[PDB]
């Protein structure tokens, strides 16, 4: 989790994140079983793509109002965000193959 950066509610002004450059941000809660499945694979791209893609987490029980701005309806969900706008998402766990993939498609 070094890697990753703590975002809370005041990180976004509206739909825009308050972060320049390509984010990828997890939506998460310690109760969900595949959000704690993806957070060493999250830990593995935070650390392969240092300096060229940035991994942040949103805790929704801690951080309740970012999640409906949204309309996210359960977690994991990833959020990838070019300029502070949403590019693309993915809901549910994945394998840390299907997210390079994920990536890939999108940067
Ligand atoms: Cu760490």
């Amino acid at each position: 989790s070094d890697k990753i950066i703590h975002l809370t509610d005041d990180s976004f002004d509206t739909d825009v994140l308050k972060a320049d450059g390509a984010i990828l941000v997890d939506f998460w809660a310690e109760w969900c079983g595949p959000c704690k499945m993806i957070a060493p694979i999250l830990d593995e791209i935070a650390d392969e793509y240092q300096g060229k893609l940035t991994v942040a987490k949103l805790n929704i029980d801690q951080n309740p109002g970012t999640a409906p701005k949204y309309g996210i309806r359960g977690i994991p969900t990833l959020l990838l965000f070019k300029n502070g706008e949403v590019a693309a998402c993915k809901v549910g766990a994945l394998s840390k193959g299907q997210l390079k993939e994920f990536l890939d498609a999108n940067l």
